[PDB]
């Protein structure tokens, strides 16, 4: 299976200055759950940011950089590489990732954050008619978690 595995704004803000815009611990408890033992797919920025792999799960990255060799991560230097990947395969983001696999995934996990956030990066627009809604459950609002969500999982129609 290819997935993206996302988390977008009302005006599908996905980051501001390498980071997220906001703090959403059920959002990772949600990352975290659904790509434990699986493959995250992300590009070099968005893996700077993080800093270090996400444990338990292969962590592939995307880049030119023929000296990337960062231990505990996998590189890859071209989008072709992504269907060589065995097993269940999240592409991890950021913008660039997205646009070059929105038309290619099967699957979408999105976490709708309702909000609007200042952003300089942005998820792709996509229409509700070529994606049927298998699951939408409402976050849970928090003393840690502040804002309104929504987990989408949306499959390919
Ligand atoms: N809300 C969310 O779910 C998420 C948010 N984000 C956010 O997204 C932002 C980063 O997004 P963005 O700036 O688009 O960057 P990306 O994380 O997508 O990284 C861009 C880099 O990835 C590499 N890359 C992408 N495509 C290719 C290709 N076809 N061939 C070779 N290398 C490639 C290149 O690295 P190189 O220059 O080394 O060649 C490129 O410059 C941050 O703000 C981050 O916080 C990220 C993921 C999820
Ligand atoms: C955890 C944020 C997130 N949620 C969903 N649903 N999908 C995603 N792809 C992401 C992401 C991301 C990148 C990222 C994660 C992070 O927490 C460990 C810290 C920084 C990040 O990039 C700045």
């Amino acid at each position: 299976t290819l997935s993206i595995l996302v988390a977008h704004d009302l005006q599908r803000v996905i980051g501001f200055e390498n980071q997220l815009p906001w703090h959403l611990p059920n959002d990772l408890k949600n990352v975290k759950k659904l790509s434990t033992g699986h493959t995250l797919v992300m590009g070099r920025k968005t893996f700077e940011s993080i800093g270090k792999p996400l444990p338990n799960r292969r962590n592939v990255v995307l880049t030119s950089d023929t000296s990337f060799n960062v231990e505990g991560v996998d590189v890859i230097h071209s989008i072709e590489d992504i269907y060589q990947l065995p097993g269940h395969v999240f592409i991890f983001g950021g913008q660039t990732l997205y646009e070059e696999m929105i038309d290619k995934v099967d699957d979408m996990y999105i976490t709708v954050i309702e909000g609007k956030f200042r952003g300089d990066t942005f998820f792709p627009p996509y229409t509700f008619e070529d994606w049927e809604v298998a699951s939408s459950v409402e976050g849970k609002l928090d003393e840690k978690n502040t804002i309104p969500h929504t987990f989408l999982h949306l499959i390919r129609k």
